[PDB]
C-alpha cells in the first residue's frame, strides 16, 4: 500500500547513477514501489495525478527514492499529448485526411518528483520507428495503450525523431523575387548540395519577371496558390491519361497550361499559337474548347511531363513559403493554402517565413496552426526566430522560420548569429524560447555590427531623376561587405547559368530612387545634411512638453514654386509631434530597423545621408543583402516593393546551409542550433 517495496537500495550506484540529491534528497533509492495492489518497477509507463480537473500526466519512471524528509517519492520523465505542447487547442485541426491521433505522444526529457500516492495506474506506452510496414505499425498500434514516434522538446517547439554532385528540387511559393529561394540555393552549395528552384509561384507579374530573369531555368508561375494547386491536381490526372500504360483559325501548337485566374471559368486552359500569328496574338482556351486533337494535348503533356514543367508529389525535395496572411479565419487562407499544397506534394523538407506576429496575434493561432498541421502529417518540425542583422545586415529584422523535415530525413537546425548585433527578444510568451542567439557564451563574432556606411559606401552619386537601370560603379568596392556584395554568380555560386558567366557582369543595376514630385523634391532640398535631419529643420519650428511641432510665429509659411507649402500639415500632426521620420535623413553609422516595401520620405527617415534623394532601390537591395547582380524589373515603386517584402538573403542563405547538411545527413543530433564554418 502506501509505500516502497524493498530490496537493496542498490548499495550505491545510486549516486553514480543520479547524484543530484546526494549533494530532491535521497536517504536511498528503490527499483520497485508498491501502490495499492500493484508494484511499479523502473521504465514502467504510468498515469500520474495532475491538479484537480487537469489531465493525468504520463511518465516513464526514472527515480524511486527515499528522500530525506522521510517521504517516499518517485520521479518520472514526462510524456506529451499534442494538446500539452505549444500547440494546445490546435489538435482540433485537420489537413486533408490528416488528424491528430488521440493516443499518440511525444517524449520530453522533463521530469518532476511526486509522492507515490499519485500513481493512478500504469500504462503501456509502445515505441514506434519510421521504418516499418503495413501492420508492423498496425500491429503495434492496434496492440497498445499509446505510442510515441518522436520527442517534443520545448526549446524550439521541436518535434523530432527519437530512438528509444547532388541535386534536390525546390518549390518557392509566394516567391516574390525569390530572395529566400536564391539564398537557400546559395547555402545549399556550401553544404555541397545542388538545390534548384525548379518552380516558383507568385501572382505579381513583376516579382515573377525579376525572379525568372535571375533564374532563367526555373518554371515561374504567375498566378494564385489556389489556382496553382487546382491546376496541380488536374495535371496529375492528365499524366495518368497520356503518359504510358493507358491510364478559319487553326491552332498550331500549345505553349502553356493553367487554371484560369482572370480567365476565371475555373477550368484548365491552354495557351494557343496559331498559324500566321505571333506570340502576341496568342490566347487561353478552355480544354474542352479544344477539339479531339490528341497530338496537340497528348504531345503537350507527354513532353511537359518529361520536362517536369510541373511538380508531382514524388518530385519536390524542399519547399519554402512566405504566405502573407496579412492581418479564427479572415483571409489568411493563404497560410492555410500553403499547408494544403504541402499536404499534396509531401516535400522532404518544408520551410516557412513569416512576420513575428504570427505568434503574437492571438497567441500564435496561425503559428500553432502551421506547427500543428506540420506534425499532423507526421513531419519533423521546429521553429525559431531569426534576426537579419545577426547575419551581417545593417538592420534588425526579426522573423519566424518553420522547419518541416520528413520522418525519413534529418531535421535542419538553425544557424547561430554571425554578427554582434544586440538582440533583445520581443520574445512573446508561448514562443519565448524559440529564438536563435547566444545566451551568454562569449561566442566571439566581433563581426562589428554592420552600419549603413559599410553597406552603401561605394555608390556613384545620383540624383532624384535617374532613369537608367544599368549604370557603372566607376569605383572599387571599399569595405569587406561591399567587396562581398558584388561578386560573380560564379563566386557566390548562383550557378543558375550553365557554368558560363551571367548577364550584367560587373554592371550596376537598379540604382535609382523613386522620383519625388517637385514639391517633395524641394522639401528634401532644404533638409539639412546634419546627422539628425528632420523637417524640424525648416522654416517654422517648435518646442514644448511634446517637442510638438507648432509653427513659430513671426515667420509665415512659405511657397514651393507650386505654392504648396514646405511643411504639409500632416507632418506636424504625427505622434502629435515626435522628432519623427518625416523628411528625415540617415547617417552612415545609422541602421534601419527594417527595410520597408515602400520608400517615400513622408514618414520614414528614408532619404540618403548626403545625396538629397531617397535611398535608391539598389541601396535597399544591399540593405536587404541582395547580391548586386540581382536584376529587378517593373515600375520603380513595384521593385521597391519586390525588395521590401523579401526575406533577407544572408539569413535565408544560412538556412540553405544548415538544410544542405541535413539533406545529405551530416550533423549532430538534438541540437537546436548550428554554427557556420567559414562566413556561411
Ligand atoms: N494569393 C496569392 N497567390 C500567390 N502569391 C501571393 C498571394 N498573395 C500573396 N502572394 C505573394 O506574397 C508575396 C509577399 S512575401 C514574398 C517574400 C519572398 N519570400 C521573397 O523575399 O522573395 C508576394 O510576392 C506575392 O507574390
Amino acid at each position: 500500500e502506501p509505500e516502497f517495496i524493498g530490496s537493496p537500495v542498490a548499495a550505491d550506484e545510486a549516486r553514480s547513477n543520479w547524484p543530484k540529491r546526494y549533494g530532491l534528497k535521497a536517504r536511498c533509492h528503490y527499483r520497485s514501489a508498491k501502490v495499492d495492489n500493484v508494484v511499479y518497477c523502473l521504465g514502467d509507463d504510468v498515469y500520474v495525478k495532475a491538479g484537480e480537473n487537469e489531465a493525468d500526466y504520463i511518465g516513464r519512471i526514472t527515480e524511486f527514492f527515499e528522500g530525506t524528509d522521510q517521504c517516499h517519492y518517485f520521479t518520472c520523465r514526462w510524456f506529451f499529448r499534442a494538446e500539452d505542447t505549444v500547440i494546445n487547442s490546435l489538435v482540433s485541426i485537420s489537413v486533408d485526411g490528416h488528424k491528430h491521433d488521440p493516443r499518440r505522444v511525444f517524449l520530453s526529457e522533463e521530469k518532476n518528483d511526486n509522492v507515490l500516492d499519485c500513481i493512478i495506474s500504469k500504462v503501456k506506452i509502445v515505441h514506434v520507428d519510421p521504418n516499418m510496414d503495413p501492420k508492423a505499425k498496425a500491429q503495434l498500434i492496434e496492440s497498445c495503450d499509446l505510442y510515441y514516434d518522436m520527442s517534443y522538446s520545448v526549446a524550439y517547439s521541436t518535434f523530432a525523431n527519437i530512438s528509444s554532385t547532388r541535386t534536390a528540387t525546390l518549390l518557392d511559393l509566394y516567391s516574390g523575387c525569390g530572395g529566400m529561394s536564391t539564398g537557400l540555393c546559395l547555402g545549399a552549395a556550401l553544404s555541397g548540395l545542388k538545390l534548384e528552384t525548379r518552380w516558383a509561384v507568385d501572382f505579381n507579374s513583376f516579382a515573377c519577371q525579376s525572379l525568372k530573369y535571375n533564374h532563367p531555368q526555373t518554371e515561374v508561375r504567375n498566378e494564385k496558390a489556389d489556382e496553382f494547386l487546382a491546376l496541380l491536381k488536374e495535371w496529375a490526372v492528365l499524366c495518368k491519361k497520356y503518359v504510358q500504360d493507358v491510364d478559319e483559325f487553326v491552332v498550331e501548337k500549345l505553349v502553356g497550361i493553367c487554371y484560369g485566374g482572370s480567365d476565371r471559368e475555373n477550368g484548365i486552359y491552354f495557351k494557343v499559337q496559331w498559324e500566321g500569328y505571333g506570340p502576341e496574338e496568342d490566347t487561353w482556351e478552355p480544354i474542352d474548347n479544344l477539339s479531339d486533337c490528341p497530338q496537340k494535348i497528348r504531345e503537350f503533356v507527354q513532353e511537359g511531363h518529361k520536362r517536369k514543367i510541373l511538380p508531382l508529389p514524388g518530385d519536390v525535395d524542399v519547399i519554402c513559403g512566405g504566405p502573407p496572411c496579412q492581418g479564427k479565419d479572415e483571409k489568411n487562407k493563404q497560410m492555410v493554402t500553403f499547408m494544403d499544397i504541402v499536404a499534396y506534394l509531401k516535400p522532404k523538407y518544408v520551410l516557412m517565413e513569416n512576420v513575428v506576429d504570427i505568434l503574437k496575434f492571438a497567441d500564435g493561432y496561425l503559428g500553432k496552426y502551421a506547427l500543428s498541421c506540420l506534425v499532423a502529417m507526421k513531419y519533423q518540425a521546429r521553429l525559431g526566430m531569426m534576426v537579419a542583422g545577426c547575419y551581417g545586415l545593417p538592420q534588425f529584422r526579426m522573423r519566424v522560420f518553420l522547419w518541416g523535415a520528413l520522418s525519413s530525413m534529418v531535421l535542419p537546425k538553425y544557424p547561430l548569429p554571425t554578427y554582434d548585433v544586440v538582440v533583445r527578444g520581443g520574445a512573446p510568451n508561448a514562443f519565448s524560447q524559440c529564438m536563435v542567439a547566444y545566451d551568454e557564451t562569449q561566442k566571439p563574432s566581433l563581426k562589428k555590427a554592420l552600419l549603413l556606411g559599410d553597406a552603401i559606401s561605394d555608390l556613384p552619386k545620383v540624383q532624384n531623376h535617374q532613369p537608367n537601370d544599368v549604370m557603372e560603379y566607376g569605383g572599387s568596392p571599399k569595405t569587406e561587405f561591399q567587396r562581398y556584395i558584388r561578386l560573380s554568380r560564379k563566386d557566390m555560386l548562383d550557378w543558375s547559368f550553365g557554368e558560363g558567366a551571367g548577364p550584367d557582369e560587373g554592371k550596376l543595376l537598379d540604382h535609382q530612387p523613386l522620383r519625388l514630385n517637385n514639391d517633395d523634391y524641394e522639401r528634401v532640398q532644404q533638409i539639412p545634411v546634419k546627422k539628425g535631419a528632420n523637417f524640424r529643420d525648416l522654416k517654422g519650428v517648435r518646442v514644448g512638453a511634446n517637442n510638438i511641432v507648432e509653427w513659430d510665429p513671426e515667420i509665415e509659411r512659405v511657397k514651393l514654386s507650386s505654392g504648396k507649402p514646405l511643411v504639409p500639415d500632416y507632418a506636424m500632426s504625427f505622434i502629435k509631434g515626435k522628432s519623427l521620420k518625416p523628411f528625415g535623413r540617415l547617417w552612415w553609422d545609422e541602421t534601419v530597423p527594417t527595410v520597408v516595401t515602400r520608400a517615400e520620405p513622408h514618414n520614414q527617415v528614408i532619404i540618403h545621408p548626403t545625396q538629397a534623394r531617397v535611398l535608391t532601390i539598389r541601396e535597399n537591395a544591399r540593405l536587404q543583402g541582395f547580391p548586386d547582380y540581382y536584376r529587378l524589373f517593373g515600375p520603380i515603386k513595384e521593385k521597391y516593393i519586390q525588395v521590401g517584402n523579401a526575406v533577407a538573403v544572408p539569413v535565408a542563405r544560412a538556412l540553405g546551409y544548415c538544410l544542405g547538411q541535413a539533406y545529405l545527413g551530416e550533423s549532430e543530433g538534438s541540437d537546436p542550433l548550428y554554427q557556420l564554418p567559414p562566413s556561411f
